[PDB]
């Protein structure tokens, strides 16, 4: 399987918002994730679209469609925005209830992160973000940890992380 992303709009002007939607695909019996994501603080400012305010170091990103079942999901968000690092995750704690649902998740959106563009993007573009080890995430795969509903952690041989694409100036 894979972790992979989509960018809503490739071309941005200063003040525009651009959203990275983060998906998993073919992650068998998916029960939770943790991500460490780096972005360039010169150009981008993570933005809370519900509050309409910049993230602080505790702000949880927007949800996707997965991890929304009633199986006692728990969120973690503990960034270092000064260093352009987002670190967050979400998981089902009640795995027994999840297993009993007969509705294993494996593909779909898990989170979205919107950024406000704060400086003109160079003509050659910039990577919107990168998944990269950091944190205290042991055995991470390119800055990601994925779990299944038996509490197994997936290895680098089970999935790949497809790095986000570029954004460009209008």
């Amino acid at each position: 399987g894979s972790v992979l992303t989509a960018i809503d709009n490739d071309k941005v002007a200063v003040g525009d918002k651009v959203t990275l939607t983060i998906n998993v695909d073919k992650i068998t019996n998916f029960s939770g994730y943790q991500f460490n994501i780096k972005y360039n603080t010169t150009y981008l400012q993570p933005w809370d679209t519900i509050a309409d305010e910049a993230y602080t170091d505790s702000t949880m990103p927007d949800y996707g469609t997965l991890l929304q079942g009633r199986f006692n999901a728990t969120d973690m968000s503990k960034h270092n925005l000064s260093q352009g690092v987002l670190n967050f995750g979400r998981l089902y704690m009640n795995l027994s209830a999840y297993r009993a649902s007969g509705k294993p998740e494996s593909t779909g959106a898990v989170a979205k992160v919107t950024f406000k563009v704060i400086k003109e993007i160079p003509a050659e573009g910039i990577k919107l973000a990168t998944f990269e080890n950091g944190s205290s995430m042991n055995n991470a795969v390119d800055g990601t940890m994925l779990f299944d509903w038996d509490g197994n952690m997936y290895s680098s041989s089970a999935y790949k992380v497809v790095q986000p694409g570029l954004i460009y100036p209008k």
